[PDB]
């Protein structure tokens, strides 16, 4: 029938209007969303052990976690964000238009900045401040380039996730 | 209960006979999988904005995600592959007798050669062209060795045909 | 209403008491778990091609598949184990006070050592022997360092007590 959500120490989940929520997604105690956001196939929104806030137009894609630590990290995204299939974020901070790619690790007090990607399956270690409008990848993640400014984000998130760009002598996804 | 099967633009999932779907996969939109295949817990098949297309004797192992790109990318797996627990397929076509390792990433317009291993983990960049009968691995994945014809298309076709077996004792309750 | 709890080929799931099931976990088969364990949301425990078992005060975090090979590995994991969320365990052994990082991937035959640590993200081979008391990160998974015996298994006994007291916020 519908998303399962719940409340936890009395916090119950708030989702502004036009969001989509896909039928197995889980949203879970001190969550915040905003308007426009879709929540997609087995997502897991847990908000038991410390608050996530989620603006507007965020796409969270199928299979994703978000996740605290108790008392010690939280999560903010802003406007415009994907997150990719598969992917985790725990106790991360996502500034406007950034793109996480599917299957990538997102660890406690990273800073990913306004239209940064993380490439699919990299491994963002504690603490890593991504600028904004770089491209990481790899486990551990690291600094690739600036996006280039004359593309889109989707086609500068395609040109980072094609071999011709880490060739011969660069090894980060 | 039964697994979640919905369409979207008009287009409806197309399964063949004998095909095992657990009661908490997601199959949506545009779908088409032959026969004797199996889709295991919390996989997702998303044919939301583009087509997937699977031949027969196919495994999606648990939390596995088939999603595809707008007007970009689509799908197409061959007969008797396994795709491992928790792989992402995005936009990927990967021939007979390939095996995913769990935990794999395989982007759009990779295409997986025949008895073709990605190593668990492995992230599979666009455009890369896996050889039949080798080994990728790592991310980027870059091939590591080849295997024999003769132990690698057996030897992934008898995990496909196992995993038929293990389909049987859910869906026939055996 | 409630966690997926299904027998096969006549295996059924073994639940210890003061036990936390998500709504949308899936335990199937041959399972054998302990008392204050969590098993959280989209988990699959899948005992259906071999055995699985797990201690007590076990957290299994949200999005983790347990597998084995059909007559060749199990799955044997000791007491006060946190298994990190979308994490793969297949056919493998964690003993007492270990963790595993968080889309970690552990494959067949690995021995995970009491008090080690796999880091986030990490790929463990097969057959990687894992030390007591150790950290391994990677993909291939490699030895990092040791750390102290007395604090490790403190640190993640805290841990593992935590989850159990967050799983008692779900009941
Ligand atoms: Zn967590
Ligand atoms: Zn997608
Ligand atoms: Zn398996």
């Amino acid at each position: 029938k519908m998303a399962l959500i719940q409340s936890v120490r009395g916090f119950t989940p708030i989702i502004g209007e036009d969001t989509f929520l896909a039928e197995n997604a889980t949203i879970v105690g001190d969550v915040v969303m905003g308007k426009g956001c879709s929540v997609w196939f087995n997502a897991v929104l847990r908000g038991d052990v410390n608050s996530i806030r989620i603006g507007d137009n965020v796409n969270i894609q199928d299979g994703s976690i978000l996740h605290t630590l108790y008392q010690k990290s939280t999560i903010e995204i802003g406007d415009n964000v994907s997150v990719g299939h598969n992917v985790v974020i725990h106790g991360a901070k996502i500034c406007d238009y950034a793109l996480i790619g599917m299957g990538a690790v997102v660890l406690d007090h990273v800073v990913v900045g306004e239209g940064a990607i993380v490439a699919a399956g990299s491994v963002v270690l504690t603490g890593t401040q991504i600028e904004p409008n770089s491209i990481y990848a790899g486990a551990p993640a690291r600094f690739i380039k600036k996006v280039d400014p004359e593309q889109s984000r989707e086609m500068n998130f395609r040109i980072a996730h094609n071999y011709r760009m880490y060739a011969s002598w660069f090894k980060d996804e």
